């Protein structure tokens, strides 16, 4: 059937989808259509053409009010890219605190962590029940599964500026050092390299957890 509502969508709104290059833009929910218990919605882009949809591949676009985040939650976040940025979509690992000095931790779909503000969300509007499950990556769809279900049990190693450990890259193990730590995350240095990367403490990647 063609629907002009379901649930707290409506034919005509504007919204957030994800395009084929795995990043999300704006535009406008032209029709939701069923067959039997499944919905697609079909948006048209600002700058482009159509794309049919799952729930799962829109978003709302406003910022939602804290109350309504938890770890696990399923969203779209600013994600920087050298001197440019995109939405990508990740999720939710730790929520404003006083150690994390108030802001989102987000684990993204391809690896990578950051800290956002509110004001750089916007929620997934209808996520899986189990949120991880459209994550493409096995390797990182399972470490965020354990990492949800176990939270709030959270092993990470304890980190200091100067300090020389391994760290992962292309499946092999690099001579890095700790430059600086924000809260759960801690920016490596890959000595040979000379370039810096931000990790998250209780990443398999780094090796004291490797070991465990």
């Amino acid at each position: 059937e063609n629907l002009y509502f379901q649930g707290d969508l409506i034919v005509s709104m504007r919204i957030l989808g994800k395009k084929r290059t795995k990043t999300w833009h704006k535009g406008t929910l032209i029709a939701i259509q069923t067959v039997g218990p499944g919905k697609k919605y079909k948006v048209k882009f600002d700058n482009k053409g159509k794309s049919l949809l799952s729930g799962n591949h829109i978003a709302y676009d406003y910022h939602p009010p804290a109350d309504k985040l938890y770890v696990g939650s399923r969203v779209v976040a600013k994600y920087k890219d050298g001197n440019q940025v995109w939405l990508y979509a990740g999720i939710v690992a730790e929520t404003p605190n006083v150690k994390n000095k108030l802001r989102f931790l987000i684990f993204f779909d391809d690896g990578y962590a950051s800290y956002v503000t509110q004001s750089e969300l916007y929620p997934i509007c209808r996520p899986l029940k189990k949120t991880w499950e459209d994550i493409e990556d096995i390797s990182c769809r399972d470490f965020i599964e354990e990492y949800v279900t176990a939270y709030p049990n959270r092993p990470m190693v304890l980190l200091k500026s100067g300090q020389l450990i391994k760290t992962e890259w292309e499946g092999t193990w690099w001579k890095s050092r700790v430059e600086e730590v924000d809260g759960s995350l801690v920016r490596i240095l890959f000595l040979d390299d000379k370039r810096c990367e931000w990790i998250y403490r209780g990443s398999t990647r780094l090796e004291p957890m490797f070991s465990m």
